[PDB]
């Protein structure tokens, strides 16, 4: 009889699908180590009204990008950026874009308007966001300034999770194996000798973000910066093993200008050598709320 075909099922439309034709690349907007982020439009209907979205993509490790993907979609805090979905034959994530940037792009843009009271709002909310991953039993192991995403001139959420890793249940930490890109001046020691990542690890780092948020993220007041200054900037391979006896003999980072020594001792509670010693994110939490008030 006739040519025998296939019966349609009814077509559903997945709000969390974005087709690869209709997005469109405007610009970069970042690079991760595994992969970079762009500012696209998707516009189905192509006349430029569509959404500008936040694409995450491997630079020509999927598996990574497909648990970077699982732990995103999974996370609900307003302190944390929205997953939209993604895009699919390889796999691209999408995210919401926020225009203002990143903490590095807009503090040293809004010096005048962000005082030391939001800048204590931001430190709280950033210490929200990181309790809820810790409360979910992840590790960030990325946190710095330029993670740290600005929604409004109240509100600022967590935007990336590119090396955000699984602590195993009633397991203390996460034993990293590649190394090789880590952002050293950030790392607590236990994350520089042994290569070991816990909760406590993130709460060194938030130390060290703090630090940024309160020199309103200037170059030549980064981390980096400091501390190359402290140890030498020319020890090339010995730089990490520089940076790690200076450490051990007790040295930090200065307080910032302008820093009360009241925050500034929230900040070095960040830095206990000793993970056990250091303090908590909701203790930190509690500490800049009592300042607030
Ligand atoms: C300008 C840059 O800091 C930036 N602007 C963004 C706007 N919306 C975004 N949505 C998701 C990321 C993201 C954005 N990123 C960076 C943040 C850090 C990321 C990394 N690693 C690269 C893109």
């Amino acid at each position: 009889g006739d040519i025998v075909s296939e019966k349609k099922p009814a077509t559903e439309v997945d709000p969390t699908h974005f087709e690869k034709r209709f997005l469109k690349r405007i610009r970069d907007l970042g690079e991760g180590h595994f992969g970079k982020v762009e500012l696209c439009r998707y516009d189905p209907e192509g006349d430029n009204t569509g959404e500008q979205v936040a694409v995450k993509s491997l630079k020509p490790h999927i598996a990574d990008l497909k648990k970077e993907i699982e732990i995103l979609r999974n996370l609900y805090h307003e302190n944390i950026v929205k997953y939209k979905g993604i895009c699919t034959e390889g796999i691209k994530l999408i995210m919401e874009f926020l225009p203002s940037g990143s903490l590095k792009e807009y503090l040293p843009k809004n010096k005048n308007k962000i005082n030391l009271k939001q800048q204590l709002k931001y430190a709280v909310q950033i210490c929200k966001g990181m309790d809820y991953l810790g409360s979910r039993q992840y590790v960030h192991r990325d946190l710095a300034a330029r993670n740290v995403l600005v929604e409004s001139e109240h509100q600022v959420k967590i935007g990336d999770f590119g090396l955000t890793k699984a602590i195993e249940t009633d397991k203390e930490y996460y034993t990293v194996k590649d190394d090789r890109d880590s952002p050293v001046f950030w790392y607590a020691p236990e994350c520089l000798m042994q290569s070991k990542f816990y909760i406590a690890s993130d709460v060194w780092s938030f130390g060290v973000t703090l630090h940024e948020l309160l020199t309103y993220c200037d170059s030549d007041s980064s981390p980096m910066a400091l501390f190359l200054k402290m140890i030498g900037p020319t020890h090339g391979q010995m730089t990490v093993t520089r940076l790690v006896n200076t450490l051990k003999e007790g040295k930090r980072l200065p307080c910032p200008p302008n820093c009360p020594d009241e925050v500034y001792q929230l900040m070095r509670k960040c830095w206990e050598f000793q993970p056990s010693n250091r303090t908590s994110f909701q203790n930190l939490i509690e500490g800049f709320e009592a300042l607030l008030k």
